[PDB]
């Protein structure tokens, strides 16, 4: 009879098309097929084809048809072949499925330092390797406490690729971030710590997996500085074996003492000590040892006594070798014979050449052995003759060694990993053979491949006269790639011969394709062969990376060759080898694109697996289609008839150096010039690039080699003081192979004296892995910023350098280092501000500033400007980033960097000024205020002055913080949940009366301007809600104005009067706003046409021209002013008492926008915008004239154009009087800044200050030296207790505070945060009382100093800067 055969994958996907195959045998020229495929929705007719006279296969492709169940569906398929007088019918299931996508991220480092900028890329592809260009709906970014830090809405990808960046904020959130895409679907994840810390690294070169048959290993511990040179000292090891923790308990018994072997030596002038360690002094064998070795070596610097340790643990494993079965499968053909390989490793996986191995047989007909030997691939072919087999089943073993091991059974055995191999035959009905050639390596893709195909055709199935096809198919990935069929006529080649088979590997052939070959003999019987491949994981889009020249000098070009596609966009990424090699993740590669993808599936889904329904009561020819997820119908004698009865410490992470998008052009190749980074490290550099006609590709990880002959060093002090010495240390260092002769110059300048003189020139001789250190002693002569150029450079010297000439090198001779050094002046800068309103009304409006200097000035500090601006706003736009110069540390302190900015941004976008440029700089701005906040962001939602370092949240921050986050959501982004948990933490906290609880207090009396009860706090939740828009009706609104109403009825206090005024003006209770700003007037305080208030009593009437901002006043000013301007409809009365009110508090200002403290400088500014949003006029022409004694003068112009322009120019004048004269028609703000320094007064009116200093040994000259400093203070002033305090310790010059100082004073009392500078040390404490506290810590010299001048520790209230302290302190030894 003749034979059919339908084919066609088991999975079906929905985005693929896929193939169906039918192979006729000769004999259907009546009988017509048609093979439909039934679903739920439709019947599609695939294929229908009649019979022909001789053996045709015909394959059709069709279009998969969308799954019912919307990810999934079970389908049916149906071959029926209607004839004259044959009719029969199949059925079969298959399951088609929807394509998965796969989505990757990949960020430029997987480690950050806070503050550097964070790029990652986005993009999606399917199975097919091909870009999706769809639109995401959300890509978010989440800190490690989870708060959404910033999100993209609606991003369109260039050709599949989204670029994106985000800008860390220098302080931010430490530990893991989340990247989300798609709503969550899809994420990676990046880290965020401090580090680039260590000035060297201890090596363990030589520690690397140990067995138990070594006597003993050669422990190499290498220790070399960070640019690599070698580091002479004292190494100590410690080689210990611990005892391993054992489950079970019994009394009286105790872990056993941890086997260890000391070790202590020096470095040799290579940097590294050895000794080896013998293995008879670990228990190598017991289970009461743990089964690894750790290794801590520590060492101290020859000479500074640096100390640094490394840790690396070994662990032991028996394991001398393995073997696996390469090019073999788990059948065979009986009569036939059946070849193979052996692959042979050793422990360390090696390919053991020549290696003499055993392949036992196991058999019915007996155990039979045969020897081997591996060739120069670790490979043993073999060849067995199966006609002695009798058609049985045969399990393979090859053995290392043909005796087993004899070892004692308490000792851990080191074994050999053998091979095995279980064979079943195939059965065949006939006796014909067909056995198919393997290939040798994972084959490269794309190039055609020739196998060689061996057959034998016995005549007893057919007729020599007859012509045998042959059918071959080929699968990847679990579908139809490649077809064909191969003629053969038996006179021409007889009945014994081959052919071969033209294949082409592409990549959408799996790494791991399927080659099954197989004819049909007109007995029905089937013979078949299945085989595997290896193949190299590729890509349609050929991408290559090349640098050219791969070695360059630092600062130098480069050229970066990039190939690809045409019509490609290109991602590069160019990073530093250590942060390739400190987390070799998921970086991009091409075993990670097919990783995210299931294409080892390649069997039948069990939603439609084909089960042998065996009626339970209580290898064939199907076996290979199912192992490559092909499913199968066909009458031949196909299927045997079912019988029933059953990271690292290596290095850092620094630049990421290149990171753009390149899209090339028609001609496939693109070239740019890069420069050369001045880091002496080697840079690994990929590139992937998308097309939409070639799909995605990536290229090699190619390097580039920054290479310089020879590096120099300066160790060089940050700040010093005129009049003192420091020691300049200069090293150069040679990495060539050869002696150079180095020549090291210090540039002579009139900024610094040298004490060296003529001495410092020389030229001394500096071979290979050596290093010659120079020193200068420099007095500090000139004050500022004073460049120290150092050039060493090669000379072409005939003396013998090394024993023969000196070397020099074509490129590289000249090493040029330029580092500054602040050469600050003595005592402490003192600043002085008069800051002018003048609005010319048509008429000339003039001012007049007195510029008086003290007596004891220290020389050369003194200079000063002046500031004009076309808005009173305006010079808080230019330092919105340096609105107060203090440390902006806790909760509330960084608040004066983010809030501002928004009433700023609310003034310019209803006054309409707000550029793009100026919104670009603004946002960025929030952005990095947002993300310090969050580190303040408790468990629960509130907020507190230090975060957790707090008990709990504090009632009057939650709320102050609240008010600008919902203020934020205008202009930059704010997680709601921000929002949401703060709002349901106070909700909480608020009491029945509808007052808030000050949990957390409501913070000082000066900081939140008042204290008498809770009401006081309960007025400014209530303010700030209604701020954020939050309505009347609000729940947290009325019951908060329910408790205001009653005590607003008899309040005293001036603060809580003011604060109660801004509160009914935004409530529209206008019968209470009236009655408390009447009792303002009267308490009003009226100096000229400046109208103020203040709770301190009243002056004289002279008021200093210099500011002396009152921050009780300062802040109390404003939210008078602002419960003026509250009234929707303002009269020109209004308008002008805010007019009044404005001439005093633009005069309080500082040198930068700001005036003493947080709230202060956030309230006034509120203030200022709302009334600057009110009184808004875009200005004619302003023409302001500067007058001064000594023939000077000096005009401006205000425009509407330049209104926002911080324009300022400095007096060369010296100190006199000078005269403003204001002419034109608008309002120009115009403010006077004084700067000089004094010697710092021992001020003791507000705060006790003294300091003991403890006993260093000044008779130690070669110890860095460590000076224990005793710090005591207290409150004297006249309230009971003070408010937050900074302890300023300057440091002396040269010096900085040590390891621990940190964890040594947050223990001690009252000390909430702990803050390195960078030659400042300020300490935060919770308040002061009158209790004299000490505080005490140790630093210690880094670099020599001498002729130290004193530096200041001062401590102050940070709400009151009025009320502070000074003093000095010096050293000791001097
Ligand atoms: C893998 O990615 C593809 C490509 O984006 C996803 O297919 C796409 O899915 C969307 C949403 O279901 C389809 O848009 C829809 O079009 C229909 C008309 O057919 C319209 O009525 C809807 O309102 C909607 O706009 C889009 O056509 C479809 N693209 C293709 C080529 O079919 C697919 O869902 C992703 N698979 C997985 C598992 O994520
Ligand atoms: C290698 O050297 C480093 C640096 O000397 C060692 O790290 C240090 O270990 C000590 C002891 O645990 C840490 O001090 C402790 O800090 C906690 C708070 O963090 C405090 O409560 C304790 O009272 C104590 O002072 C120290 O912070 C830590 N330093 C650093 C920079 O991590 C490290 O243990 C050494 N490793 C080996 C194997 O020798
Ligand atoms: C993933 O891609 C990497 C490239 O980043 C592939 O590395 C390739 O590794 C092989 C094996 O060392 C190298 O193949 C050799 O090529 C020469 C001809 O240049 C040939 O004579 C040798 O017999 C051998 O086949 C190859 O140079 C290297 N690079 C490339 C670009 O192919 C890696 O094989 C890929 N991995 C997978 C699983 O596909
Ligand atoms: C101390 O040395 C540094 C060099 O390391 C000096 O800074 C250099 O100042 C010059 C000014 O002529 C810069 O040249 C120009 O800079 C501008 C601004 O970016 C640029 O548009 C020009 O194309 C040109 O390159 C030079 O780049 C700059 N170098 C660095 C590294 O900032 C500094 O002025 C010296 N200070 C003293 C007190 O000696
Ligand atoms: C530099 O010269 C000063 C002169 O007073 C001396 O005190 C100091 O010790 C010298 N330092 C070095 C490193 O030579
Ligand atoms: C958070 O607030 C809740 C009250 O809602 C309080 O019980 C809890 O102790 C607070 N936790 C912290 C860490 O502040």
């Amino acid at each position: 009879l003749p034979n059919y055969l339908v084919t066609l994958p088991a999975r079906l996907n929905f985005p693929s098309v896929q193939k169906v195959c039918l192979d006729l045998s000769p004999g259907y020229s009546d009988v017509k097929f048609t093979v439909t495929l039934e679903t739920k929705d439709k019947t599609q007719k695939l294929l229908e084809y009649s019979g022909l006279k001789k053996r045709h296969l015909h394959c059709i492709s069709f279009l998969v048809p969308p799954p019912a169940g919307g990810t999934e569906e079970v389908a049916t398929i149906r071959v029926s072949g209607v004839g004259n007088n044959i009719s029969f019918e199949e059925k079969k299931k298959v399951l088609i499925q929807r394509q998965g996508n796969g989505t990757f991220v990949q960020t430029d480092k997987p480690l950050y330092t806070p503050g550097q900028q964070v790029y990652f890329r986005i993009v999606t592809m399917d199975s097919n390797f091909v870009p999706v260009n769809d639109k995401y709906s959300m890509v978010e970014l989440q800190d490690p406490n989870s708060n959404r830090i910033a999100q993209w809405l609606e991003v369109v990808p260039e050709q599949g690729i989204v670029d994106l960046s985000f800008q860390l904020a220098p302080e931010a959130m430490l530990g893991t971030y989340t990247v989300a895409v798609a709503e969550g679907k899809t994420f990676g994840t990046f880290s965020v710590e401090e580090y680039v810390l260590p000035k060297f690294k201890v090596e363990v070169v030589e520690p690397k997996e140990l067995s138990t048959v070594q006597e003993s290993f050669l422990v190499k511990i290498c220790c070399r500085y960070t640019y690599g040179k070698p580091m002479l000292g004292a190494v100590q090891v410690s080689v210990c074996q611990k005892a391993n923790t054992y489950w079970y308990r019994e009394v009286e018994r105790e872990q056993l003492p941890d086997k260890c072997r000391n070790l202590s030596g020096q470095t040799d002038k290579t940097g590294c000590f050895s000794a080896p360690v013998d293995m008879a002094t670990f228990d190598l064998i017991g289970y009461a040892y743990s089964h690894q070795i750790n290794i801590v070596a520590t060492v101290v610097e020859e000479g500074t006594g640096v100390e640094a340790n490394a840790t690396q643990n070994i662990y032991i494993s028996p394991q001398m070798g393995s073997m696996t079965f390469e090019d073999t499968s788990n059948f065979y053909h009986p009569n036939f014979p059946f070849s193979g390989k052996i692959r042979v490793r050793g422990h360390d996986d090696s390919f053991l050449k020549n290696h003499l191995v055993f392949l036992v047989i196991y058999g019915t007909n007996g155990t039979f052995n045969q020897t081997l030997v591996t060739d120069n691939n670790g490979l043993a072919p073999f060849t067995l003759e199966t006609s002695g087999w009798n058609g049985t089943d045969v399990s393979l073993e090859g053995k290392f060694q043909m005796e087993d091991l004899v070892y004692n059974p308490e000792q851990v055995p080191r074994y050999y990993q053998n091979a095995y191999l279980h064979l079943r035959p195939f059965y065949s009905t006939t006796r014909s053979f067909l056995g198919i050639h393997r290939l040798n390596g994972p084959l490269k893709c794309g190039q055609p491949q020739e196998v060689l195909v061996d057959y034998y055709i016995d005549p007893a199935d057919a007729s020599p006269d007859q012509e045998i096809s042959f059918s071959y198919y080929l699968i990847g990935k679990g579908s139809l790639v490649m077809e064909g069929q191969k003629h053969l006529n038996s006179k021409k080649k007889g009945l014994k011969a081959s052919f071969s088979l033209s294949l082409t590997f592409t990549s959408r052939l799996a790494p791991d394709p399927s080659l099954v070959i197989y004819a049909i003999f007109p007995s029905g019987g089937v013979v078949a062969d299945k085989i595997q491949f290896s193949v190299e994981m590729c890509f349609d889009n050929q991408v290559s990376l090349g640098f050219s020249p791969s070695q360059q000098l630092p600062g130098a070009e480069v050229e970066l060759q990039l190939q690809a596609a045409p019509g490609s966009l290109c991602a590069l990424r160019a990073v530093d080898e250590s942060v390739l090699l400190l987390r070799p993740d998921r970086e991009l590669s091409n075993r990670s694109v097919y990783g995210m993808f299931p294409f080892w599936y390649g069997h039948y889904p069990y939603q439609v697996a084909e089960y042998d329904q065996c009626p339970v009561s209580g290898t064939d020819l199907f076996s290979f289609f199912r192992d490559v997820g092909l499913k199968i119908l066909s009458n031949a004698k196909i299927k045997k008839p079912v019988d029933c009865s059953h990271s690292q410490v290596r290095q850092y992470f620094p630049e990421t150096w290149l990171w753009d998008l390149f899209p090339i052009g028609n001609s496939g190749k693109e070239a740019v010039h890069v420069t050369v980074p001045d880091a002496i490290t080697e840079w690994k550099a990929m590139s992937f690039c998308t097309s939409q006609s070639r799909g995605f590709g990536l290229s090699p990880t190619v390097g580039l080699t920054a290479f310089k002959p020879f590096f120099v060093d300066l160790t060089l002090p940050y700040s010093v003081v005129r009049g003192e010495s420091f020691r300049l240390t200069a090293t150069i260092f040679n990495y060539l192979k050869d002696c150079i002769r180095v020549q090291t110059d210090l540039a002579k300048s009139h900024e610094y004296q040298l004490e060296s003189w003529a001495d410092s020139q020389t030229s001394s001789c500096l071979c290979a892995d050596d290093a010659k250190t120079h020193h200068w002693n420099i007095t500090a002569v000139k004050l500022g910023h004073i460049n120290f150029t150092i050039s060493t450079k090669i000379l072409d010297s005939n003396e013998p350098c090394g024993g023969q000439k000196g070397f020099v090198p074509q490129k590289g001779r000249s090493d040029t280092l330029i580092k500054p050094v602040l050469v600050k002046p003595e005592g402490v800068l003192v600043e002085k501000t008069h800051s002018s309103l003048l609005c010319p009304k048509g008429k000339v409006a003039s001012e007049s500033v007195s510029l008086e200097l003290p007596v004891d000035i220290v020389p050369d500090s003194t200079k000063a400007y002046v500031t004009v601006l076309g808005d009173i706003m305006g010079t808080a736009l230019q330092n919105l980033d340096g609105l107060v110069q203090m440390p902006s540390g806790c909760g509330e302190q960084n608040m004066v960097l983010f809030a501002p900015i928004i009433y700023v941004l609310q003034y310019l976008e209803k006054a309409g000024l707000l550029t793009e440029e100026i919104r670009s700089r603004a946002v960025g701005f929030l952005e990095i205020g947002y993300q310090k906040e969050l580190m303040y962001k408790h468990s629960n939602g509130s907020y507190s002055a230090f975060g957790e370092r707090d008990g709990n949240g504090n009632t009057w921050l939650t709320a102050f913080v609240t008010k600008c986050f919902g203020q934020a959501q205008k202009f930059i982004f704010i997680d709601p949940k921000n929002i949401q948990d703060a709002l349901k933490w106070m909700a909480g906290n608020q009491l029945p009366s509808g007052c808030y609880a000050n949990v957390g207090n409501l913070l000082h009396t000066a900081m939140k301007g008042g204290v008498d009860d809770e009401v006081s706090l309960t007025a400014y939740v209530t303010a700030a809600l209604l701020e954020m828009g939050k309505d009347v009706d609000d729940p947290m609104v009325s019951q908060g104005l329910r408790c205001l109403k009653n005590s607003a009825t008899s309040t005293t206090n001036l603060y809580t009067q003011a604060l109660l005024a801004y509160i009914f003006s935004l409530a529209g209770e206008m019968d209470i706003r009236n009655i408390l700003l009447k009792q303002l007037d009267q308490q009003a305080i009226i100096s000229g046409e400046s109208i103020y208030w203040s709770q301190k009593p009243t002056p004289s009437s002279n008021a200093s021209p210099w500011s002396e901002p009152a921050a009780v006043d300062v802040e109390l000013t404003a939210y008078a002013l602002l419960a003026q301007l509250t009234k929707p409809s303002l009269t020109q009365k209004e308008i002008a008492k805010a007019t009044s009110i404005v001439a005093w508090l633009a005069k309080q200002h500082n040198a930068y926008g700001g005036f003493s403290s947080t709230q202060d400088t956030v309230v006034a500014l509120q203030a200022l915008a709302k009334y600057a949003t009110t009184a808004y006029m875009p200005s004619e022409e302003i023409n302001l004239v500067v007058k001064s004694t000594e023939n000077f003068q000096r005009t401006f112009n205000i425009q509407s154009v330049n209104r926002l322009v911080f324009q300022q120019d400095t007096l060369p004048n010296v100190p006199g009087m000078y005269t403003l004269e204001a002419s034109g028609q608008g309002c120009v703000y115009v403010q006077t800044v004084l700067r000089y320094n004094i010697l710092p007064p021992t001020n003791m009116k507000t705060f006790s200050l003294s300091v003991e200093i403890g006993k260093a040994r000044c008779e130690q000259p070669t110890s860095p030296r460590s000076l224990t400093l005793t710090i005591h203070t207290s409150y004297v002033g006249s309230r009971s207790s003070s408010n937050m305090a900074i302890v300023e310790v300057k440091m002396l010059s040269g010096f900085s505070p040590m390891e621990g100082t940190n964890q040594l004073l947050l223990q001690q009392p009252l000390v909430k945060k702990v803050e390195f500078g960078t030659d400042t040390l300020n300490i935060y404490l919770d308040e002061l009382i009158k209790n004299t506290q000490t505080y005490t810590f140790t630093i210690s010299q880094s670099v020599l100093v001498t002729n130290l001048k004193p530096a200041t520790i001062k401590v102050y209230d940070y709400y009151l800067p009025d009320e502070q302290a000074t003093i000095q302190y010096s050293d000791p030894c001097e």
